[PDB]
């Protein structure tokens, strides 16, 4: 009997996690209903903060561990795995990305996605069934071609030897050799947020469009964009597998090409990928009511992806759907409210931020028992 | 069908009390189009209640010359109501702060002739009923000006009309209202008044009210010594106390000689507006009220509706400006000043948005059974 709400935002970036968020909205509500039957369900569009929103859902942990980083160091990493140990959640950025690579040393002819393909391999170690993998951030433009290294393949030189890390590697890659390739990995279902339609060459592809932001010169991206033409030649030659064509086998430097072609991942919306694993539907199917929300503070990526999927679903059981969105200044949603909010360099405004979700949420609530009573 | 009241004061420096009603109306109207919408666009006696009141009652904006505070020419206004038994005066419209540069401040010399002028014109088109608030003045006189404007005769020991100023009144030695306006007993006259302080001492006009007036502290003295003499004279020759009121300090000094020339009452400015535009009732027979206002400082309005709303157990909403009680929800919207081009414009846009989802808001709560 009970009213049935489920609580399902996305984070507020720069300042409050999905959880923490869906905390303070709970707080709110509790206010005007205290025995109402609350389902907090943090969720993630596949970017930054998947892996902790994933752990939180599914009673999983943070796994600790120390790879080889973008320029070839050692770095510590992290992989998160779901409470049943049947999934794992890697974010790339945490051993390949842009943020591991003082401004001062982007070389994104050296990069390399190594350490992606160990947190893989631990993954796979743990005997998961099923891997998410966020790809966005990277430093890297090597193709995943360090990446499936570390995991087994052997990716030659026109003299047998191994290629250089980095981009610069891939240029002289002759054979593709897969009989050392983790066996694990076919059997493994493996899905990448992946957001973007660019192939993996071309004048939107990956080097041309994400190339410069990891540094690239204007020549460097021509030499690199002419590396991933052969790759993917040797790719439909040595594993038999068409990447040219790939939409999104453009993404983290080719990273989706490699991760389609040799792991047999899928490539889907991260939010997607998000809402079936935590399985979204089947605790909305139930609701009465259904709130959600996103905090972005830079407003070329203010993209409701979270509500906007979180309403796709409702809509099909009609539920209504509220949102609660923070901004810097102020679609299948019934309403939605704003929340003014703050990069967290003070942590008193990560406190304000709370409050201010909370006390949003606590009026809509009121209104919606007002509303009732009409 | 669904009846709705909208009763907001206005946004400081931006919407108008009618334009957040219209603002949160249009919102409504696209999640209910077909309710009932009725705008009563609020005010407390202060700025604006004059232009609340004309549209709240579908009568209109009188521009008339009148006397300043330093005796120039100024274009006054004032409301008459829509039936014409009502007039609604703003005191500052006449002899206000506004009139008065900052340089040339000085509560010695400020008249308050020029209310009494517009008083006078409003009881020329034969209204009842007067609504005045006397905030924002520039005078320290006690009123003494207007009277004298209405035909009280206020001369010193040689029967000399007084001078214009509170400066006048140290030489006052007489009060006759035999040439005081006839018309005035006759009339309902109610005075927006939310200060408790009388006319003279510590807590009086001039101490309190002088020094964003100009009033220096010798001055402060002056004026004060000036209107305690008043105040007995009041008493000697109106045989009214006026040295008790509550009240008689407001507008330096004015609300006395409102109560004791003209007959008239004080009262809470939201009471008295309350009133006049039959809130009660209004919201007696709505299903639902929505209220606000908006502030650019650190709100007797939407607490005034939403007190006499929840006496009738009907959800209250605000919907509440700004730059950075008894009500169910509210919520925010932020503006800016209307200086900048887009401001105004930004501002409707804003709240009617915030109207929309709190609709929307309250008809998904209808279908949560
Ligand atoms: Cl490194």
């Amino acid at each position: 009997n009970a009213m049935k709400i489920v609580i399902a935002p996305d984070s507020y970036k720069e300042s409050l996690s999905a959880l923490e968020v869906a905390t303070a909205i709970e707080q709110g509500f509790r206010e005007i209903w205290p025995d109402a039957d609350y389902l907090k369900l943090p969720l993630a569009d596949g970017g930054e903060g998947t892996v902790e929103a994933m752990v939180e859902a599914t009673a999983g942990r943070i796994v600790h561990v120390e790879v080889t980083g973008p320029l070839g160091h050692r770095v510590n990493a992290f992989y998160g795995l779901s409470g049943d140990a049947r999934s794992a959640f890697i974010e790339m950025a945490a051993a390949s990305g842009l943020e591991q690579v003082p401004p001062a040393q982007r070389d994104p002819l050296k990069t390399t996605s190594w350490g992606t393909g160990e947190l893989i391999r631990h993954a796979l170690d743990a005997g998961v069934e099923h891997i998410i993998i966020g790809i966005g951030g990277s430093a890297t433009n090597d193709g995943g071609a360090g990446m499936v290294q570390a995991l087994g393949a052997r990716l030659r030189d026109a003299q047998g030897n191994d290629i250089a890390q980095g981009g610069i590697g891939l240029e002289t890659l002759a054979s593709i050799d897969i009989s050392g390739l983790d066996k694990r990995l076919s059997a493994c279902h493996i899905e990448v947020a992946c957001d973007v339609t660019n192939p993996l060459t071309g004048k939107e592809g990956a080097s041309a469009v994400f190339g410069p932001q990891k540094g690239a010169t204007p020549e460097m991206i021509e030499r690199l964009d002419t590396a991933l033409t052969r790759y993917a030649h040797l790719i439909a030659r040595d594993l038999h597998v068409d990447v040219l064509d790939l939409a999104g086998g453009g993404a983290a430097g080719g990273m989706g090409a490699a991760l389609y072609a040799f792991c047999g991942a899928q490539l889907r919306r991260g939010i997607e990928i998000v809402t079936d694993a935590l399985h979204l539907e089947a605790c909305l199917a139930d609701a009465d009511l259904v709130i959600t929300g996103e905090g972005r503070i830079d407003s070329q990526t203010i993209h409701g992806k979270v509500p906007i999927g979180v309403a796709n679903i409702a809509k099909r059981y009609n539920k209504p759907v509220i949102g609660i969105a923070g901004s810097l200044t102020a679609h299948g949603l019934d309403a939605v409210f704003s929340v003014i909010y703050t990069i967290c360099t003070l942590e008193d405004a990560l406190k304000n931020a709370s409050e201010n979700v909370r006390m949003t949420a606590r009026n809509v609530a009121a209104t919606l028992k007002a509303g009732q009573q009409l």
